[PDB]
């Protein structure tokens, strides 16, 4: 992918650039923010497409696209998916990748899904404030789960009430279309903008050394959660519900987790997992017609894991201790923003903004992950197709009924 | 109806469990709090429907529902619904139910009226500030006057334009259907929620015989309201303007009252009071077959000296005067909510939030309303019912150019 | 024009019952409030109109209305513009009609054109603030770059789509309309309005003489940068592009410029500036049939000019200076509002608040320009004429491929 190895290159040539700099002197201030001033611009553009990416995306979808063994699929995907994000929010916190009261949280959390007004959600959120007497206060800040809440709410709505909604649901598509191109162009300007952002961020870093060993052990972190998910969660449960050998089911698929590596795109993964489990495992092509195709756009475990641990992480960094209600804020965004990432082209930068703003996080240090995606895509990715086969196989022994 | 039958059971269940805890014990604040939280969400949720409501509502009735008699209807309509609010409001301040800078605050109201930006008046509304130097700032809280005109503005635009705008009419016609049918789904949830609301509400309140005592008289002063408008001025204007004999007009309708009184519903109330005023009185079918029908969704008088009676009584309870304008914001409010609490569905609550929203009341106080709306529903059915009937024998006596 | 005669009568009556106030009493402060009042809503209705009228426009225009000649005219009339606007600033700065943290400021300049949120953006924009830590914080007030930019970047974004975007263009036509028909409506209010606004600006202003000398220097202020954008600037770019005698390409246009003082609308003037260029100067039909309708309606450096020596004076009258960046959003502002002041009807006044709300200023000295507007439409709107003749030239010239 031209652009793929472009945001590489960009991220080399940031990196050299902004080493070059500190070796030579320490850069003044103003110029290290004129520095990375072109990558302030990359997040303010791409943080301007999340709102209406949210409404057009959740309105297209639960309405454009809405059997029973279908219903299993999506049970299956959305458990899934939950596990996998619970999974990295647990290890993040364990491992505290990142080097830096109770209900009252969790009550805020409950008020924030029902926002009292729309607009004022689009931009702050009620929090409980202590004077002992206890106050709600806005704070400045997108109601992402206000949001996205209510539109769910929408789109069943509208969904439900049929050709009736035909113009709406037209028109909203159109929508998604337009702020899909932005997106794809704004990702366009992003080597540039990833590359300025990186170069700042290491002229400003005072130890190389400490930043280094964080960023690898969030990797390491990613890694570790990869694999307890793929290797462990997705093969246990395979067995609970199916009661037969997962690695006699992951036997056979061995060629389709290589193509998922080879390819690292589930997409050109597709046809050989369609062939892996029509062939070796010998899954009913109608489970295997649905289950595989419907999963290459929404079963992302991998994805969803990475999103948990790269938020607290970028927390924790940024010496933020997140209250109980953020951390469900992350683990509720970043399900949804794997769900997103796999759908919406070219949207790896947006969701990873969804989650922060969600989580009220700085959304600047979105560069170093940026510097070491490349790596945990392959893993990322071929643990999202593992997940699907698992999902052909569970869907097909819970379809024995036929 | 199975949902007023659920919600007074719910109202008798939140009492029961309240007054209950309170004799066990004193509730300690979180769980008093936690206790009243699925009320909270209630209002959360049918609050952040107030503005598409607005909105659609008006866009979609201006627009997609616009000769000389309906024109008469209209103005009566409109004259005794503004009568009937004006009469709530000099009862409840006079009687003074609920027991706890001039022309700037008209002033205020008519700049409020105009919000110089469509958005931030969604959620914030101009003041003025002494400092002997006058200022305006903002202060929180949706401007309800500002965008219920301006929208009105917009629809009777569009509606002007004809066919050209017919797309924009069917767009804002399918956001008013998946409106509703939130609206719906809320007030279905809506039992559990004032239960709870109720049960919060006994397990505060220090002496329930002071507030028993209020509620009494509010429901009075509704009732006295719903006899003077009904039982004097309704009559008075009908002899005004017909110089008949009110008596020998309400003679006949007896049974059109009964009715009233025994569907508790206009709609159910219709093919009488159509058989009453066509046999009985002999009103012309045109008259009695536009009047009738148009009345039984817009002509609310005796709904609209509740709205009014019920904002100021939850300001009075609440130790808050009501300025001139905001007296005004309940008046306006509540012949639009009197309007819409007559065609939206199930938007009993919906609207009562919107008055409240509207003068920028605690919005919580709406339980104990609830605790007895269902006594005073017959009588103001009833008071409805009469005005539709008198409007009838108006029109057609204003209309003998034929 | 019934509305312009109007609004000067308006004006006349105005300012006669200032001066009688004036010179029989010291009106005291709440009555001077109730006098300007009228005109503080005409303000409020028209600031509202600028959102909605800012969106339709991008929207309608970028799409609904999207060869290389014409590419040429585009090119030739937006730099035209932005010429005469720089050169109205450079003017008005130098001049000083009105008598009362450098990159930082265009560094927020830069950041507020990509607004982090479209809402927020809606009411509110970023600045720079020293604590010597500097921060960013929101000001209140409207983000017009922020707006015009994303909706600009969206249109265009549909303008590609093409067929498939109809409906949103449809619904998007529709909401301009709407938004046309009561920009028209409100500018009917406008002359008690501007009444009201000048007769309170007379009450309160200390010294007439100090206040007219102000005005006076304004009016010539704009006449000297008429004269220069139009005897120098736009000659001399013919001469620089065309190598041919200005003087003999204006010698014959003569008869145009005159039906442009006469009609004093280039609309009025059209079919004489093409007999002008098509018979004396023979230029080829097809230039003239493109050059001169398309620049009837965007080529308006006379009123770019006009909008920021105007923006500027009523800064420097109420002892503001602009930054850097506020003088480069006049600047920006002022080209878009006299393409739009050109084409939305009757929008003279509204453009006016859009770069004042802008700039953020306090938009009611509006008022003393409307009062001179009538004397410097003249000179403006043969000023237009002339650069689009020019264009024809300059088009027709750089259009010998052929
Ligand atoms: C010195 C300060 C430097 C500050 C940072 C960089 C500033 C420049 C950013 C830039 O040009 O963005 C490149 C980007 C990307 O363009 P690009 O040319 O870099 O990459 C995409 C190219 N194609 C389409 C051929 C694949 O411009 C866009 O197209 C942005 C689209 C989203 C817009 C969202 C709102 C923000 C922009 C508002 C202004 C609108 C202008 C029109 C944009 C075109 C729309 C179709
Ligand atoms: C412990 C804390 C308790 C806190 C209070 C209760 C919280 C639960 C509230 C609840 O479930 O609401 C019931 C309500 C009502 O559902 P219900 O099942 O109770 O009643 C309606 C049922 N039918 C349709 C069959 C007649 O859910 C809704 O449908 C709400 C619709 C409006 C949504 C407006 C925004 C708020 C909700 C955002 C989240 C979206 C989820 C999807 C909802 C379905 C939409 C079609
Ligand atoms: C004492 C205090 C005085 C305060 C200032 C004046 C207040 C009155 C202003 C007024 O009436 O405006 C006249 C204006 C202009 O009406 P007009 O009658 O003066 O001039 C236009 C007349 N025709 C159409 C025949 C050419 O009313 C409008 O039509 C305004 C349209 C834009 C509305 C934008 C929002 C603000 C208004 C919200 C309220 C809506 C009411 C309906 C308006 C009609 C819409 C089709
Ligand atoms: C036979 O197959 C049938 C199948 C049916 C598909 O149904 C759809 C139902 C809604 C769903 C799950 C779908 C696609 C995009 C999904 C969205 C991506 C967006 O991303 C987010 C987060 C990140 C933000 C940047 C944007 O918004 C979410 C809120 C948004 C999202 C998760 C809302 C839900 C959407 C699929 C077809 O599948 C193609
Ligand atoms: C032959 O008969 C012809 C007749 C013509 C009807 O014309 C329509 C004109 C607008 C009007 C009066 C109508 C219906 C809903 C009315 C709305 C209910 C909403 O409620 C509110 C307040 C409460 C909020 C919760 C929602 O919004 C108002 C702002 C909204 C409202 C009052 C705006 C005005 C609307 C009728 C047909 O009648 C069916
Ligand atoms: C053969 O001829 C072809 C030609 C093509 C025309 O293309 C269109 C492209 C967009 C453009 C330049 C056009 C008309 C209105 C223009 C708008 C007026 C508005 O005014 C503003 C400022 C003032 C505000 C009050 C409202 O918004 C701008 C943001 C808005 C504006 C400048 C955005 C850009 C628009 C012409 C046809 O021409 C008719
Ligand atoms: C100010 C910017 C443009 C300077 C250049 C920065 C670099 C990193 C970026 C910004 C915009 C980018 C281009 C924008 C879009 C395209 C079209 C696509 O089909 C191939 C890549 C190509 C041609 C990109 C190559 C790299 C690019 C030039
Ligand atoms: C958490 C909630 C659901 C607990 C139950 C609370 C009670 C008061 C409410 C909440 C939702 C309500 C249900 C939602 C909708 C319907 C469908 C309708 O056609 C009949 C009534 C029925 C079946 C309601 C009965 C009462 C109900 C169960
Ligand atoms: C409160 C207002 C209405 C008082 C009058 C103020 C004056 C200055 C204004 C306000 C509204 C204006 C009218 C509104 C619209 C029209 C229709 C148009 O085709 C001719 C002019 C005419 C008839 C205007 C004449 C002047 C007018 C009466």
């Amino acid at each position: 992918n031209l652009l793929l190895t472009l945001t590489v290159f960009g991220v080399i040539l940031g990196a050299v650039c902004g080493g070059l700099l500190r070796l030579a002197s320490p850069i003044h201030p103003d110029v290290v923010m004129l520095i990375a001033f072109p990558g302030d611009i990359l997040m303010r553009m791409l943080k301007m497409l999340i709102l209406p990416l949210i409404i057009s995306s959740l309105i297209t979808g639960l309405s454009g696209l809405d059997g029973r063994l279908g219903t299993r699929a999506m049970v299956y995907y959305m458990s899934t998916t939950i596990i996998a994000a619970v999974l990295g929010v647990i290890l993040v916190l364990a491992i505290h990748p990142g080097n830096p009261s109770s209900l009252d949280a969790f009550l805020d959390l409950i008020r924030n899904l029902f926002p009292e007004n729309l607009v004022q959600a689009c931009f702050q959120q009620i929090q409980t404030v202590t004077k002992i007497k206890k106050g709600l206060e806005f704070k400045d800040g997108m109601n992402v789960l206000g949001l996205i809440g209510f539109f769910i709410a929408f789109g069943i709505a509208m969904g439900k009430m049929g050709d009736q909604a035909k113009l709406m649901v037209d028109f909203f598509n159109i929508l998604n279309e337009i702020v899909m191109k932005l997106v794809i162009m704004i990702m366009w300007y992003s080597p540039l903008g990833i590359a300025c952002l990186i170069c700042g961020k290491i002229i400003a870093i005072k130890d190389l050394e400490v930043v280094a060993r964080q960023l690898g052990m969030y990797m390491v972190t990613v890694i570790i959660g990869l694999i307890i998910h793929g290797g462990i969660f997705l093969p246990l449960i395979y067995f609970v519900v199916t009661r037969k050998n997962p690695f006699s089911f992951f036997a056979g698929i061995f060629q389709a987790w290589i193509t998922a590596l080879g390819t690292a795109s589930s997409a050109g993964t597709l046809p050989v997992t369609f062939r892996c489990l029509e062939e070796n495992l010998g899954i009913d092509k109608r489970v295997t017609r649905f289950v595989l195709p419907v999963g290459a756009t929404i079963n992302m475990d991998g994805t969803a894991l990475y999103e948990a641990v790269a938020a607290i992480f970028i927390a924790q960094m940024n010496g933020v201790v997140l209250d109980g209600g953020q951390i469900v804020t992350v683990s509720l965004t970043a399900t949804l923003a794997s769900v997103g990432a796999a759908s919406i082209p070219s949207a790896g930068l947006v969701t990873m903004l969804l989650i922060l703003t969600a989580v009220g996080l700085p959304t600047e240090d979105i560069s170093l992950l940026v510097a070491v995606d490349w790596l945990l895509d392959r893993m990322r990715t071929s643990v999202n197709v593992v997940g699907d086969s698992f999902g052909a196989g569970i869907v097909y022994h819970l379809s024995k009924s036929e």
